[PDB]
């Protein structure tokens, strides 16, 4: 039993944990894409998407979930999303159920004939990527938004420091 | 210490596999890239990214190599060789090494800096994706070149069928 | 004679018909041309392609108007306006004038040396890709503005649940 | 009932016209893709997607074949073999079978699920793009090989002229 | 030694001349790279690439400057920010320092390792592509604003007869 | 008077000299575009653009051709034909005849209504870039093939490294 989680994870952060950790109890293991891998260095998306591979790595390694559990693949958009479900499945292993809270990702995956499950939002208000970045910006508390482990691949790839520049 | 290996992967093979243990002696972790993870369906790219991962995991997995001590990250082709060591960059965590018997990926890296290391070649008679696929077209002796994990992945994704019916 | 009318078709709306009715007495023959032929499931780009080739060719045939009449040739958009009248041009029959109402199309045809014609516009308050889409969305009286043919394709395509879940 | 054909057309010769005769016996219409419309300009690729549609246009309509019962449809090619398929689907009408001789083609359809038809081959070694071509260029006779509209499209365009000179 | 300067030149104001002599003070030749060469006719970017070499040439021919000491470069603009800085290098003569106050261009640069000079902004509540642009939009004083050889370039493309009709 | 003369320069050798200088004798200014400008690092286009455009400049000041008589423009390839000569214009000046050798850019030009003029081939056995790129990896004399200025480029770019490894 194998299921899809599709996300930009700009930055990776305590909501994406929470709902990662859930989805593990009912599969074997999580596919984890990581879209729009050739964004990077904007405000809407900072981080490369091999920075982000990073964030993720550490912060599943360091909550215990074993590696054999997951797969992280850097998924870069294309132009049709008539085409994505299908450059998706070019990309990744067989999987049998996706999740996700976006709308676009649920009716492409939904048409294609995919059972898809929108997990609870675990404190939507607070663990959201443009939190995170207004945070980080305006020098609010974003560090508590993050696993630790994300906070210390940001601090080290200087982060902070580009994002403020290009804003 | 994390070392950089990049291959089509078309399919996995025990080459493939040895180089992969030899390296993982000298690094602690290997970043594994499948590239022209774009291209599927010809006689010289059977197989989808996806199902490349697969065969690696299986393969990996069944050799007793912790997944914790590598990184499956598939990578499409480009058009500017120029650009290409950046584009690899841009989706992967950083590394010390490069390993490849490839000309070209060891002139681009070689020119961008890195230092590159070029593996004894095990086996390379056999042991090579050309030999493989053309083994499987001429119903030649192709198995025994794969690990047993490969082979299982290849038989359930009619592997054979596919470049059989595509030649 | 040969014209050219170009449009989203987002969707065909009855503006669309009145507009090639007309054409079609100054024309023996009208190219159709669907832009953005690589856009779907978007909010302002709900259809694919081909669901739009079928709303115009149920809404021509059924408003009597012979197939050999016309030409439907999908458009993708390309990334140079300065390239796109020549990429037009690739894709279809020789045309003679080229009837539009967008600045863009008008001011490329024109500095490429076509005569074009900007048709009177047909109820431009109701019939227009956006009031037909915000209407669907906001439960608004969405199928008044188009031929009854097209409301067939949209309902057996599931269009509006679609729109209304990206939205 | 409705069937799907694709061919390059390049250019469309008589046994396009048989194989599209035949078809037409067992569907309602037929979807016509002219495949790789972004070529032109090549000795294996001469004609651009336009002319060709007007090659096909002629051709069917000189052979008696009512516009309503078929859709000229141009497709760009795509660098992913494993989308392809949804290329099509997302500029097309909906289609029941799919008729090809190209291996690659039926393999693609075949694996997502459609059946496939590979028709008899109408006189395979004159009937052939290579075979309209080679003579074009070697001054053989070409025109046998061809529906009399479509020489009289080549000969408008000047279609051996350009061949000739880019040989 | 030899310095580089990009910009969009939409169109080539008296802001960008004065920058352009005061680096010219402080290096031997100054690359100058004309970004997002592939965007024209839109209200944002009128000027096609080469109307923009034209404006650049005869603006620094008319001001004295030799050609021998610059280059005008078109560089078309790419998908992604990390690999944009390589792409500037392949299509560029090699460069000791970059000059910009543009902050993406800027921490791009800065991350890749070269210095970075931000000139001293003249007079940027007038000069400025977007004044520009909007006063021939309103009819407001653009001429002044211009080098008299960048007036006459666009007279002769008629590019406010352009824009004005775009918008 | 301007002209357009274009070409891989891979690399520039006496030819391509020698047919600059007599073009320079009919027109006031020539355009030099450097075609395929986004390949490099491959045995038939192992020099990058900007190591192109190094070679044109520094040959060019080393005969004497002062540079306010030719633009030296680099120029990618697109993928479709029939759209090159209108993307050669929108990143140039604005020309009046066009120089080359090439069947495929005669053609081209020819169809869209320019006139193209073939200059006499210069030692066409000795003075190509295929003869050039075979003597530097067979070790025979490519040096007496090119200007002495190129010469040094290549020298202190490792050009003959490069290719040799890619080899
Ligand atoms: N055509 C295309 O190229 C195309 C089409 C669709 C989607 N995409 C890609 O999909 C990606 C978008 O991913 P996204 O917007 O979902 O990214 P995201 O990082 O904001 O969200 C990732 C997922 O995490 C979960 N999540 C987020 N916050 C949560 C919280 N507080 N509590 C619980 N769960 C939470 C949701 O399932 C969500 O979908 C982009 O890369 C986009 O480009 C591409
Ligand atoms: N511009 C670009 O897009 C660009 C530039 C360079 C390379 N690439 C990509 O790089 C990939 C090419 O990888 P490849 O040709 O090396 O693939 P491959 O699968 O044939 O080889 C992978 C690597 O495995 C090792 N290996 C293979 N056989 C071995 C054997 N018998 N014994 C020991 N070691 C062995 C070598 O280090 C080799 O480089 C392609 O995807 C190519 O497109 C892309
Ligand atoms: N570079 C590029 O890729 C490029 C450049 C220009 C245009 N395009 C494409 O052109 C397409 C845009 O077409 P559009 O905006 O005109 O689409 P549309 O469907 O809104 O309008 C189509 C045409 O129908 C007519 N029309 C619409 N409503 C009417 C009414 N009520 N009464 C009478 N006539 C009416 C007008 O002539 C109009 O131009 C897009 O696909 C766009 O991407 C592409
Ligand atoms: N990834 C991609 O972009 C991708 C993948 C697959 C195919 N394609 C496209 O498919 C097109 C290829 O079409 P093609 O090679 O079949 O073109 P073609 O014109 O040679 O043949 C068209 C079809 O006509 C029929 N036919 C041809 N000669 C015949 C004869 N003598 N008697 C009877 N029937 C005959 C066959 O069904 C054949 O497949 C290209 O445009 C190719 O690029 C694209
Ligand atoms: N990924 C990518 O494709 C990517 C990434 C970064 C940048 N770019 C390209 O860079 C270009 C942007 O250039 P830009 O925004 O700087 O263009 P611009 O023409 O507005 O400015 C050009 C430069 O001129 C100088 N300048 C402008 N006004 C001045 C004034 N009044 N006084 C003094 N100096 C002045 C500044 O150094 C400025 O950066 C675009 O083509 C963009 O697409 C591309
Ligand atoms: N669709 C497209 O992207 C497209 C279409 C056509 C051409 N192109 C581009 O055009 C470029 C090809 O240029 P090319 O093949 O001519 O390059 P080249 O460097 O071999 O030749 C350049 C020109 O120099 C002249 N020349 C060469 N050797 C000479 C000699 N010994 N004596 C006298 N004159 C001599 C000829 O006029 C020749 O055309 C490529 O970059 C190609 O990709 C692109």
């Amino acid at each position: 039993m194998r299921g899809l989680l599709v996300g930009k994870m700009q930055p990776f952060h305590r909501g994406h944990l929470q709902v990662i950790k859930s989805i593990l109890e009912e599969v074997d293991e999580l596919i984890i894409c990581i879209g729009s891998a050739q964004l990077s260095h904007s405000i809407r998306d900072p981080f490369t998407a091999g920075e982000r591979v990073m964030m993720l790595t550490k912060a599943l390694s360091e909550n215990g979930i074993p590696a054999s559990r997951y797969y992280i693949i850097p998924v870069q958009d294309i132009e049709c999303n008539a085409l994505w479900v299908g450059h998706i499945k070019m990309l990744t292993p067989p999987f049998d159920r996706v999740y996700s809270g976006n709308p676009l990702v649920q009716r492409l995956f939904s048409e294609d004939g995919y059972e898809v499950t929108a997990p609870p939002l675990f404190y939507r208000d607070r663990y959201s990527g443009t939190e995170v970045r207004r945070r980080m910006l305006d020098d609010g508390d974003w560090r508590s938004l993050l696993p630790e482990s994300v906070v210390e691949v940001i601090d080290e790839i200087n982060g902070v420091e580009r994002i403020k520049h290009l804003a």
